């Protein structure tokens, strides 16, 4: 660690969290595994309070090469806070750790799939609003997130969604051992990724909410999708989804990306669908 470049650590130490400021408890995972390397903790701020957090271990990091770049990943990451966006806690350097908030509820798509919850149609629709004002923070800050989809959105204790799995969040689902149907046509046929082509994924994570954690297209071929695309089919109307908000699904799955609407137009329309909902 003394052989970390100055000013890189300089420029770290508003990033870095003290090892006396944490707690992990490495004894205790959190998701029984599915998140990978990922353990309850303790964190104290400067005041001495006390925050639930989850704390990753990079396991992957070895060489002064790969921890450099961790540590810049976490200066650009701590530039990025929302409401609606998993924001960084901090990192902490055994292996180097990504110190994140705790997440009651976890997985947005585990969560409205589970049959002892019962999300009403307007609590699905402002878990859409809430997504959409994440992505609009997300995309006003020129960032491409290129795999949105709920299983990659987060819920907290207030029910608060967290646009997650970006920057030293991502591969949120690395299992140790002993995303074609979001993605927009053009990406489909060129691999290259825009914000427009994030509209795209969002209109699927919205058919998700509709259909309380349905998969898209499940007698499509992930190879047949693009084809399929082509011929003008689309997911379909989900039963109890109203219709303005089925025409916002639409506008996202456009085949021309500059006549898809933008994240800001996103919240725009769906703020006034969700306003008219008792609560
Ligand atoms: C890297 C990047 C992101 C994560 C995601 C993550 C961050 N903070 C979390 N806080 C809690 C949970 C979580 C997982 N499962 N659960 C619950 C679900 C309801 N039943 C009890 C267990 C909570 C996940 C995360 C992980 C690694």
């Amino acid at each position: 660690l003394s052989a970390l470049n100055p000013e890189l650590v300089q420029a770290v130490q508003h990033v870095v969290i003290g090892p006396s400021s944490l707690i992990v408890h490495f004894n205790e995972v959190i998701g029984r595994g599915h998140f990978g390397c990922v353990y309850h903790g303790t964190l104290l701020d400067n005041d001495g309070k006390k925050i639930h957090c989850a704390v990753k271990s990079l396991n992957r990091i070895t060489d002064i090469g790969e921890v450099s770049q961790f540590l810049t990943e976490g200066i650009i990451m701590k530039d990025f806070s929302h409401p609606n966006v998993l924001s960084l806690l901090g990192i902490c350097l055994g292996s180097p750790l990504v110190v994140l908030p705790y997440m009651k509820h976890g997985d947005l798509r585990n969560f409205i799939r589970n049959e002892t919850h019962n999300p009403t149609v307007k609590d699905l629709i402002g878990f859409g609003l809430q997504v959409a004002k994440g992505m609009k923070y997300l995309a006003s800050k020129k960032f491409v997130h290129r795999d949105l989809a709920a299983r990659n959105c987060m819920l907290d204790e207030k029910f608060t969604v967290k646009v997650a799995d970006f920057g030293l969040a991502r591969d949120m689902y690395d299992k140790e051992y002993y995303p074609v149907k979001w993605m927009a046509l053009e990406s489909l046929q060129t691999q290259k990724f825009t914000t427009k082509s994030d509209v795209w994924s969002f209109g699927v994570l919205l058919w998700e909410l509709m259909t309380r954690g349905a998969p898209p297209y499940p007698d499509v071929n992930t190879f047949d999708i693009t084809v399929y695309l082509l011929q003008g089919r689309r997911l379909l109307q989900p039963e109890y989804c109203p219709d303005p908000l089925y025409e916002v699904m639409l506008k996202c799955w456009h085949p021309k990306a500059e006549m898809r609407p933008s994240f800001s137009e996103l919240v725009s329309r769906i703020s006034a669908i969700f306003s008219t909902f008792i609560g």
